[PDB]
């Protein structure tokens, strides 16, 4: 059958990337990850709000999975007895049988494994999809996260000159909807099924009560910062499965930008903010210039601040005030 | 005056298109259409629900019409004395005269001819706007169409290769906007008039009750599911007069995609979603590689899933393992 | 320290733009320039309804700023005794300080002197942004406006040619949410501390209850109307500080586009509709062909017709009967 080599991957929760190669000397291999399914009740922000998550490996978003242009993705799905409802993946990345949903459905109790030729290059969605109804539910329960192809020769700026990052960060963007009691609290359920008429009524009115990085309002701030120093490349993958983004970078600018997300187009240059339709990743990178403290956010600004999408970068290094100075602090008009 | 030859076409309805050239070595010719309004009280879902539509052709979308750079566009459009309201089109692909909205307003009985050139190429939005309020209204009621203005050497991929589809669809999407009573019922209406008070209430906060394709949930799967096989091109137009979409093929990918849908600029390539700007068409076309069902969708899912707006492909040919396979079955976790 | 020389502009309340060069034989400055905030209760409708904006200068949008790649901005921000509420300025064009967020935080009473470096072209966002929930409110309440930064050749088509324009328009967009009483009519305030609350409340529901250019329904309409003459190139600046649009010259097309707005990408051709990212400015240009009046509008017709989105031009010429003809007037059906 297919005689190539295996190689296996350990993933990593985002924001972080499992480690990979940029620019390869490997031929195509067949590249094993493995994703376990999780339903499980979590909280969503400061206050404490809980919500019926559904997730792969844990986490929202789902792990970014890196892997080549012509490179075999077999990915083992297990959906454990301890879940209450069947699951199955899609991959944006793949070509037939609805991305894999229709070659992955599994009950409670049982696993499944897909392989996947990698023939576009880019960062697609993953994302669940049993069928009807269930499809957006599972969605915006969790199920999603993000897969990239990259060439085997790296990245390039379409003008024949490579894009190497020092790092790459993976944010994902979750529309939530919590339904509220009569007194306008958020409710709370018992189970992933209990939640689902108020849910699904929600839904439907487009609105959600969240919109949130890495599963939660404030993950990506604190302890929990995004890093560079001045002088890095960083590559920022920004994925939405559901619903329209449109990241900025307070006090920076995208350098080189895939909006569509897809590495056979070059990318765009020196924008302020960027378009992440929803069911789609994108990526950009910068070049950090300047020290401080960075905001990352939807530029939707009540999304970002009064919904939950900012996450924080913490930058070292020497400021450069050729690029900006307070030529005069704060005084008294005169 | 102008003294070109007459051609005239039959129009097909939505999703069909009618026949034409690619690449033509016919000159420019005053292309003949007519346009026959029809207000009409239709069913757009499974449960019964009624709404008060206004047609270009009995549609909707309107049908798409087809010419070629440099053609002169000649329609007839007629309103019928068994109609309601004035009406009029707009030619988004057009230029003077409000696309000639300005020279077109007929009321019921009347019938207009309009000639424009047409001196850009894509994919563009026709629709109604007879003035004031009553724009979004004839719009979202469904008044609206597409017209493509195909280059005379046909499509190309902006890097001199030509690209020629073996067949194109047309896929209008419709924000439709039907009130419910106190109860949550959607309501029914005697008249387009009789509609307006309550549609409009609605209409202005930015939410619709059903976003469909070719006019009603479910148009385009069973019997009326869109075809191909494996090996064929095929161009997918799409539009959305009124607001945003976001189009992705489940399983496939937009091979060469001009989301903003005109010729002069290069297509984007391999994209997984693409996006619609409410107002405009675009276009992308994709060759089949796996058989099978896939669906076509905007990837707001919960739009896509809960409010109608999914179409199906049928796909026949033979199944490539080496693009996918299911490695192994679902199965018992050992 | 900085030894280049100082160069004064007088800022003009949009849409006009104050006089500059496209082109430019100078080399790099100091361009100094002085923005006065005022909070002041404005009028947004023709029905008299009242809101509480804050500005940048007196007007919404802020004025537009022009300056070349690699001058230095110099702007002195005014916050005046008579205004409530701290204030700064976020500069997206700006490298550092959250835009010079960080470094320009006065309170009533108090005025600022920030200087950035012009490294990026293009038309870019400015805004308000104090911290936490209070950046979007202030946004939201008309604290935005733009700033371009053209190479010093001018613009060109990316085909080696220039593109000039005979004179420049800057739109603002701005999404307003002015809540309602329990009956239905639209709430005025004493303070914008006052209608705080309630303003933030409908603010999460990210529904606007108005969408207007140059700060009211109807600015850009008759006197005020927008002008050229046939043969004219127009460009059209337009900036969405916090949610997305996609604006349309009803008649026209975008010659050249750059949608999201920078001007080291090449401008796409021959659009229909195009497409501001909340958080953004964009800009297109267009050469008049036909005489008479334009809209220019967001095409979601709902906010265009409804909630206050669309401007006039009122173009002057000769008509083309090749370019589009009314065959036959309005005429009874045979
Ligand atoms: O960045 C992609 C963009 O660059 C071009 C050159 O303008 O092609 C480059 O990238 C391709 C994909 O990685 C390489 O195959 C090619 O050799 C390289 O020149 C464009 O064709 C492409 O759209
Ligand atoms: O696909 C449009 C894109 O292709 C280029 C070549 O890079 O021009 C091609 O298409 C034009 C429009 O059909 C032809 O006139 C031209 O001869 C052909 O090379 C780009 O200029 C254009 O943006
Ligand atoms: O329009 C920008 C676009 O044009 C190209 C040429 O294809 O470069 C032109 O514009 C640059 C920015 O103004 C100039 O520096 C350059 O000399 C000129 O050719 C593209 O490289 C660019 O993306
Ligand atoms: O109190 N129930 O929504
Ligand atoms: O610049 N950001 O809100
Ligand atoms: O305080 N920084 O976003
Ligand atoms: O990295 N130095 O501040
Ligand atoms: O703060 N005194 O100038
Ligand atoms: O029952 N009327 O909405
Ligand atoms: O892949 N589609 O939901
Ligand atoms: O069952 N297919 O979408
Ligand atoms: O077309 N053959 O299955
Ligand atoms: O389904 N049994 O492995
Ligand atoms: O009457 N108060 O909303
Ligand atoms: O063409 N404009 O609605
Ligand atoms: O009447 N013109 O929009
Ligand atoms: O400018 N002449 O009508
Ligand atoms: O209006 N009479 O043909
Ligand atoms: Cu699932
Ligand atoms: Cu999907
Ligand atoms: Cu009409
Ligand atoms: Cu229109
Ligand atoms: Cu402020
Ligand atoms: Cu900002």
């Amino acid at each position: 059958d297919l005689k190539l080599p295996r190689q296996k991957v350990e993933l990593v929760a985002p924001p972080f990337v499992h480690a990979h190669e940029q620019a390869t000397k490997q031929g195509p291999k067949i590249v094993e990850f493995k994703l376990t399914i999780e339903e499980k009740k979590v909280v969503i922000d400061e206050k404490g709000t809980t919500f019926q998550a559904m997730t792969f490996n844990g986490s929202m978003p789902g792990p970014l999975m890196v892997v080549h242009e012509g490179d075999y993705v077999e990915t083992t799905l297990v959906n454990p007895a301890t879940n209450t409802m069947p699951h199955n993946i899609d991959f944006h990345s793949a070509t037939g049988a609805l991305g894999g949903g229709a070659l992955t459905l599994i009950n409670p109790g049982e696993q499944v494994v897909l392989r996947w030729k990698a023939t576009k290059t880019g960062v697609f969605v993953y994302h669940c999809a049993p069928g009807g109804p269930m499809i957006p539910w599972h969605v915006v329960s969790g199920m999603n996260g993000a897969v990239m192809v990259l060439p085997r020769d790296g990245l390039n700026d379409g003008k024949g000159h490579a894009l190497k990052y020092d790092k790459v960060y993976y944010v994902g963007e979750q529309d939530m909807y919590v339904p509220r009691d009569e007194k306008g609290n958020f409710k709370s359920y018992d189970s992933p099924g209990e939640a689902f008429t108020d849910t699904e009524e929600m839904m439907k009115k487009l609105i959600p009560s969240h919109v949130v990085f890495n599963g939660k309002v404030g993950a990506l701030t604190g302890k929990n910062a995004l890093t560079a120093n001045v002088g890095e490349n960083v590559l920022i993958v920004h994925s939405q499965a559901n619903r329209d983004s449109r990241p900025h970078l307070i006090g920076g600018h995208g350098d080189y930008v895939w909006e569509t997300g897809k590495f056979g187009n070059a990318p765009e240059v020196g924008l302020e903010t960027w378009f992440i339709r929803g069911g789609s990743a994108g990526a950009a990178m910068y070049k950090f210039m300047q020290p401080g403290i960075y905001a990352y956010v939807t530029h939707n600004l009540i999304e970002a601040a009064d919904l939950c999408a900012t996450a924080h970068f913490k930058v070292e290094g020497k400021w450069n005030d050729d690029l900006m100075t307070q030529v005069k602090a704060p005084a008294e008009i005169p």
